[PDB]
C-alpha cells in the first residue's frame, strides 16, 4: 500500500496486527484440533501417544515463537516468567519438559495469546 | 424508535461490552492477590492462596451462568476440568498444579467467549 499519510500508516498497521493476532489464535486452535483428531484415531487402534505428544510440544513451541515476534514479563509475574522461560528453553533445544509443566506453559502461551488480541482491541 | 436491526447491535454491543468487563474485573482482583501474596512472602501467604482459589471458582461459576462449557475443552480435559471445579466447591485443596491448570483454563474459556462476540 503506497502514499499513506503517517495517520494512515499508524490505523493500517493496527488493523494487520489486530488481524494477525486473531488468525495466529485460530490457526493454533485448527493445529490443536487435528493433534486432537489425530489421537482419538490412533486410540481406537504407548509409542504412538509420545509421538503425538512430542509433535503437539514442538506446535506449541512454534506458536509461543510466533507471539514473542508479534510483541512479556508485562503478562508473568516473577515466579511464572521463570518457569514459562526454561520450558520454553527445554522445548526450543528438543528436550522434553515434565508433563504438568508442559501443560502449564501451554495454557500460559495461549492465555498470553488472548490478553494481546484483548489489548488491541478494546 | 430503534429499527429491528439497530436493537441487535445495540444488544451485541452492550453483551460485548459486559463481558469485557467481567473479565477486566476478574483480571484486576487476580492481580490483587497476587501482590498480597507475593507480600505474604516477604500460615498467611497460604491464606491467600485460598481465597484466590475461592474467587476463581466464583469467576467459573459466573461464566457458567452464560452443556456449554465442554464446548470449549476435548473431553478428557473436561473431565479434569469438572473434577477441580468440584473439589472447590466442596471446600477441598487440588493440587496446586491442579489448581493452575484449572485457573488458566477458566480464564481462557472467558477470553474465548469474548473471543466469539468481538469476531
Amino acid at each position: 500500500v503506497t502514499e499513506l499519510s503517517d495517520a494512515q500508516k499508524k490505523q493500517l498497521k493496527e488493523q494487520q496486527e489486530m488481524q494477525q493476532m486473531y488468525d495466529m489464535i485460530m490457526q493454533h486452535k485448527r493445529a490443536m484440533q487435528d493433534m486432537q483428531l489425530l489421537w482419538e484415531k490412533a486410540v481406537q487402534q504407548g509409542t504412538w501417544e509420545h509421538q503425538l505428544r512430542r509433535m503437539e510440544m514442538d506446535k506449541t513451541r512454534e506458536w509461543a515463537e510466533q507471539l514473542t515476534k508479534m510483541g512479556i514479563g508485562d503478562f508473568l509475574p516473577p515466579d511464572e516468567l521463570e518457569k514459562f522461560m526454561e520450558t520454553f528453553k527445554a522445548l526450543k533445544e528438543g528436550r522434553e519438559p515434565d508433563y504438568s509443566e508442559y501443560k502449564e506453559f501451554k495454557l500460559t502461551v495461549e492465555n498470553i495469546g488472548y490478553q494481546m488480541l484483548m489489548k488491541m482491541g478494546w
